[PDB]
């Protein structure tokens, strides 16, 4: 089992992550990255291809959605279909609706004795903490209220290795340079992906108008991982207000979501970036991204919100399978 | 594979040619594809009422969107998704404001259609289903929009109908059908359908309806352009009454519509128009030996409860045929190729 | 080849008679379909707990229908059905009147069935659920109704109690089974049912209620009957406190009861500390105050088992209804 140039023993790497609970990125280790992207690799194949993708038959779910989030909870429920496996659904439901006088721990309790695992987004955070310790299942985080969301994370982390496979290598003379650009205060999905960038050979451009910057514990957070690898230098991190100097040398443009520009993105703010730049977004997408950037071959926010399939589809088959692989 | 025992479907061949098509309108659908539906309606219709093996369509996974409240069509198409052994996920009892929450139509529907190998989409707004299958990389079929596209509703009825008058298929000039569509012919929608579909063939029309609620010129237009088509257009083709008693006369077929009392003034107009076109034993005592009644459903007072127990109600048959043809379709565009042993025969 | 420690089960003769039989009542119901119940229910949970091979009821659609929130039943049911290897599809969010819009039961019945192989109906209206069964080509499980039949309920009581107690099927008139239903009697319709389901065998029955919440005449009647029927009554048979102290006393079983305020019987390890060492303690679920969190980690508490146990009984039920089968060699044995 490679990805090119690491031997991942996905036998061992898989008794390792059997019955995991996947809550916060910090959850998963280096082997785990490596055996997700690994695996999201051959999902990807296998279905670009029409073949067989029924590698986690025989499994029941429970989707658990307490606010209303269709792109995340369909991206979870495809995934475990087309893996062969059941699933059973609660949605449309809020907090108050969904635990009428009932605790939270009498629900997970009873609920994970009929089912094999659990998907659940809550806006609360101590709701799937609380869920996580109650269960008998393993639980997977499809987003919460302390901005915890893992496969947001790893289907993002999955793109970018996708068109920049050398992030992997912790190569000191092979640096990622990415941009993140928007609402850097309350975009929660660029707090997650730097904490799991920060792990390898990357600088960041942190783009924003002031009143909505990257906060402190973040810039911490990127520090400390940076120090731990020996990555960190007085260039590790660059503030910017505007396009035109934020976008210049990065591998990776990602856009976050508002509402209520300095940081609309055109193909004329595009024309002086790397011409190897990729754009992200985790959508939706309101003025942020002009529709005609959308024949720009350096978008790929739609491909990256595909490629949540792939990633969904690996996590559920190392956690959940009892066990040969996806390979080719 | 042979229909009405004259006409042979070569199902690879018409199979290769709707695979991975959208059905948006019952204009989609060719005279061959047609016969490729009826046919393989059959087959489900058979092997289902026989308990037999129904999974001629296993690897697949759909996504159902019901952006209006629409049980039954909704729960048929779910239902034949699974019997035929493939796997659906839901969106329901949500409408189009609070689904596409500051996203656009088109961004919604490039991305779902990633998710899935084909969509069912049933929105109230007409322009919501042309733009999603603008956007899409993947097939729809149309559950029913604003507009009046619903082709499976229109395609279950014409199976119903050509299930106790097969010749409908021949297009024979001594072999014509006779339908009375009876109600609210402006507001109901499923008559314009079903009336584009029946006018490719030799049939001529009793609308029966009270002056405000009539069949709109643009449908009697493409009525008797299609008749004219097929040199089947007399001035025969085409009646108009306001009475049950002249227009159930020397019809094969009676489709009642729907008469929403909140398409009149008050209660006592809604009252009126409901009596007046109301279906009863008395009301069907002088029409053919092999009348058949029709009806897309819900059911109020249109027709009295009597009348189910009458063998010429077929309205609960026509509900019931709405699997076998979903289930058709789904396999004729959604298989990934045929043999002729993998085809359904019973 | 099928026993239940010292009960043959004829599984074959037992499903020929519950084939396409609807159960919307508790007395739908007899004694040889319930051992039938409790056996295959066995077999699920052993398989279940031992991660083989559920997968004995493939190839089947059912409809389930909840006209009311009602979330644990319909999740179970849902689970049921997906591990026995079918298919379900869902019709949820919705009340009668948003459902029925303009349409007879009788009319929406007729055509459902038409789509599946059965349907499960949870509806608060009484008469929704029979108007439904006459209406349907195919059978139908209630899931719950405004009459309190709630059979499934029922069931997983019946089978959690068994487990403990297995000597409540012997009808021994030496092993008598001690039970107590606590709290508000009048509207608990699950004492109701399970009442007159306990009633068949060798009971006897504490109702520890305060006045205006007492079990209803019409149960004490019923439970009267059965046990006559037996030759289990005694003017010892039923029992009425006002207090747990004494309600509690000599019981085998405590049945907690939900009461919406819409006090007195709060169960806390103090309140239990001079039951009987072997007695097991069910609740519906879901529970408010009428049992302090505390008492999760005593060892008499079984309703988190109970109310996993449904599990097991649904698919036991499902199976034994909708199974096209003919062969003994095809039935689950662990
Ligand atoms: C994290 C992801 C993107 C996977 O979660 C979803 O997709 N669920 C959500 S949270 C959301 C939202 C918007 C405003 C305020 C608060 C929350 C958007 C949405 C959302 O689904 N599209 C909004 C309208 C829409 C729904 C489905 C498809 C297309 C558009
Ligand atoms: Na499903």
């Amino acid at each position: 089992y490679i990805n090119s140039k690491y031997k991942i023993d996905l036998d061992k790497i898989m008794t390792k992550m059997k019955n995991k609970s996947v809550i916060n990125i910090d959850d998963v280790d280096d082997e785990e990255l490596l055996a997700i992207l690994y695996t999201s690799k051959q999902f990807e194949k296998i279905l670009k291809n029409n073949e067989d993708s029924k590698y986690l038959e025989n499994k029941v779910f429970c989707s658990v959605f307490l606010e209303p989030s269709t792109r995340t909870r369909c991206s979870f429920d495809a995934a475990i279909l087309k893996l062969g496996s059941k699933v059973l659904n609660i949605t449309d439901m809020n907090s108050t609706s969904f635990y009428k006088g009932e605790t939270v721990e009498d629900a997970f309790k009873i609920l994970s004795t009929y089912v094999d695992g659990i998907i659940y987004r809550d806006p609360s955070k101590k709701n799937v903490d609380i869920a996580v310790s109650s269960s008998s299942k393993p639980i997977i985080n499809a987003g919460n209220g302390t901005g915890e969301h893992p496969t947001q994370s790893l289907l993002d982390f999955y793109t970018i290795h996708n068109y920049f496979p050398f992030i992997l290598d912790r190569n000191i003379n092979k640096k990622l340079n990415i941009a993140f650009v928007g609402d850097l205060k309350n975009g929660r999905t660029v707090h997650s992906l730097s904490k799991l960038l920060s792990r390898y050979n990357v600088s960041f451009n942190f783009v924003s108008c002031k009143s909505l910057n990257i906060p402190k514990d973040i810039v911490n957070t990127i520090t400390y991982n940076l120090k731990k690898n020996n990555f960190y230098s007085d260039d590790s991190i660059k503030y910017f207000d505007n396009l035109e100097e934020g976008l210049e040398d990065v591998h990776i443009i990602y856009m976050t979501r508002i509402q209520k520009n300095a940081f609309i993105l055109s193909n004329k703010t595009l024309e002086n970036t790397r011409d190897d730049t990729k754009i992200l977004h985790p959508l939706p997408r309101v003025n942020e991204i002009k529709v005609e950037v959308d024949s720009n071959p350096k978008s790929v926010y739609f491909t990256q919100a595909e490629n949540g399939l792939y990633v969904r589809m690996a996590l559920l088959y190392l956690i959940f399978s009892s066990t040969s692989h996806p390979q080719f």
